[PDB]
């Protein structure tokens, strides 16, 4: 036996509206922001060291200028997660993204683990100072071409993203240890689960916990070359479901099953109208 009555989006929907599903964790990757016009900086079709950065900041900040999104308009997928929040279902959103769209969509700091950090804030890098600066400040420096320095001590100011050489934020490990004792459903969206330790999260779910992947391609299966993992398609499969396609399409399909399609359309068009109007 198993919590899902069938291993399909329809079975997940039925589970989510049952008394067994109280607490959803979303795991999200670059797949959820590509339809917002932000390309996945790993993807080859699209176009890093901390020690290097601290001595020669100029290239990172040049590259930052080049890749700075033209607008910050979250996706159907982002507002889907806001909808989980409004309906009391969202325990946490673990994101690999640095684009701040989760926050613009109305996820709060408490709801979020920015596993790879974020551009939302920046800090002076001097240990004895660590002055915090907002994105508005950082954006002005990136666009005005001026290499960002601290007003208090003149040290370099670095966006709060995780560079190679740096460890993931402490919050990632401390939330992981608690959240995955509490989870009823993992929603994995727009990630190929290629980056560690983020990808190890799927193995932290309780054995019974259904795991729904919404992604352009099947991901998370065990590597036949090395080796738990996602099992979608064997006779042993009992809880993992793959919905292949664009993340916005998959969340729309799931909202529709849930009876949330009108709420999600209304939320999205309202928030898009607001962002468009400046
Ligand atoms: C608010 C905002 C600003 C910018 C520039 N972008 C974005 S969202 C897009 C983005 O991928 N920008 C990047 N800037 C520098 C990058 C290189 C890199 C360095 C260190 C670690 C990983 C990658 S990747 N949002
Ligand atoms: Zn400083």
């Amino acid at each position: 036996e198993r919590l899902l009555d069938e291993l399909t989006l329809e079975g997940v929907a039925r589970y989510m509206q049952s008394e067994r599903c109280r607490r959803v964790i979303c795991l999200v990757g670059a797949g959820i922001s590509t339809s917002a016009g932000i390309p996945d900086f790993r993807s080859p079709s699209t176009g890093f060291e901390i020690s290097y950065f601290k001595k020669h900041p100029e290239p990172f900040f040049a590259l930052a200028k080049e890749l700075y999104p033209g607008q910050f308009k979250p996706t159907i997928c982002h507002y889907f997660m806001r909808l989980l929040k409004d309906k009391g279902l969202l325990l946490r959103c673990y994101t690999q993204n640095i684009d701040t769209l989760e926050r613009i969509a109305g996820l709060e700091q408490e709801d979020l683990v920015e596993a790879h950090g974020t551009f939302y804030t920046s800090h002076c890098v001097s240990a004895s100072c660590r002055h915090e600066y907002p994105l508005s400040w950082m954006k002005e420096k990136i666009f005005s071409e001026v290499t960002p320095k601290c007003e208090d001590c003149q040290s370099l100011v670095k966006p709060d993203i995780v560079f190679f050489g740096e460890s993931l934020p402490a919050r990632f490990f401390s939330c992981m240890q608690s959240d995955f004792l509490k989870v009823d459903l993992l929603l994995v969206m727009g990630t190929s689960l290629q980056v560690q330790p983020f990808a190890s999260l799927i193995s932290k779910a309780p054995l019974s916990t259904p795991r729904l992947l919404i992604n352009k391609e099947k991901a998370g299966q065990s590597d036949p070359f090395l080796g738990g993992g996602m099992d979608f398609d064997s006779k042993k499969a009992y809880r993992d479901v793959a919905w292949l396609g664009e993340c916005d399409q998959g969340c729309l399909a799931l909202a529709e099953l849930l009876g949330w399609k009108k709420e999600l359309e209304d939320l999205v068009r309202r928030e898009h109208a607001s962002i468009d109007a400046q």
